[PDB]
């Protein structure tokens, strides 16, 4: 049987990723593949227990660490459409630091405050450097009006930015109101210098973005959902210092075994 040979990014695509801190590949997965991922996401929301977050409404907001519990999601992170590019960009073997599905229901979502993901991973999880990235799979078309991820392009180039801390514990690392949000003034400067961009794309697209790029999103006023599957790949050399870790495995992985690609089988 045959998997399609590993595809990697072009030099131009790599350059664009390093400069901007994000990159969209359209139509990586087809509709049937997206429907399978959507059905598995629904199962995870229903059966995820303590791994599930909820929104004012008690409506499901997020589920975490699904690659450890779902055979489908365990295979997805090894996909030949994903793993080769993560290896290319991080210039290493890689593993999954974090996995989450963020629902942003039609008419329903919440405001994710400005943040850098690395700030959490560094301070909560002991990630020593920002040699990590996230792949966001669009389960639905992402538009202007359904609460797209919004970035400051080039905003990753200064590194970790000083952030207000709010409360001990980790409960508020997954909430609308975030543990590390960005100085109102620091953001103004960044945006005045670099601007703001919300990448769009059809269902089945993949949005790659740097661990350190500032991002945000608003509620969904469209009649259409905005499901994102977010896979955070980390360089194996950049494995986190488990002695400085504070969160469970379904938020911050502790098995640093290098991922290998999915091969074709008869089942
Ligand atoms: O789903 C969103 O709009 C925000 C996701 C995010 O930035 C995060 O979970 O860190
Ligand atoms: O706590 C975490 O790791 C994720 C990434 C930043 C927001 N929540
Ligand atoms: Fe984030």
């Amino acid at each position: 049987q045959i998997m399609e040979p590993h595809d990697t990014l072009s030099p131009a695509q790599v350059d664009e990723y390093r400069k901007n801190g994000f990159l969209v590949q359209e139509h990586v997965f087809d509709e049937e593949e997206i429907e399978l991922l959507r059905a598995e996401a629904a199962q995870e929301f229903a059966s995820g227990g303590e791994r599930v977050t909820v929104e004012n409404t008690g409506i499901v907001r997020g589920v975490h660490g699904c690659h450890l519990y779902s055979e489908v999601f365990g295979r997805l992170v090894r996909s030949p459409r994903l793993l080769p590019i993560a290896r290319q960009l991080l210039r290493d073997d890689v593993y999954v630091h974090q996995f989450k599905i963020n629902a942003k229901r039609a008419f329903k979502g919440e405001v994710w405050e400005w943040h850098q993901d690395y700030t959490f991973w560094h301070h909560e999880d002991g990630m020593p450097a920002p040699r990590a990235l996230s792949a966001a799979i669009f389960l639905d078309e992402v538009t202007e009006f359904n609460g797209p991820l919004t970035f400051v392009p080039g905003g990753h180039g200064s590194g970790m930015i000083d952030a207000d801390v709010k409360g001990e514990g980790w409960a508020n690392t997954l909430t609308a109101s975030l543990k590390y949000s960005l100085d109102v003034e620091t953001m103004r400067g960044l945006i005045e210098r670099n601007g703001m961009v919300a990448p769009k794309g059809p269902r089945g697209s993949v949005l790659w973005f740097d661990a350190n790029i500032p991002h945000s999103s608003v509620p969904n006023i469209s009649p259409f959902d905005r499901g994102l599957v977010l896979i955070t790949y980390n360089s194996v050399e950049n494995k986190t210092d488990v002695t400085r870790g504070t969160r469970p495995e379904w938020l911050a992985a502790r098995d640093f075994t290098p991922l290998t690609a999915l091969q074709a089988t008869s089942f």
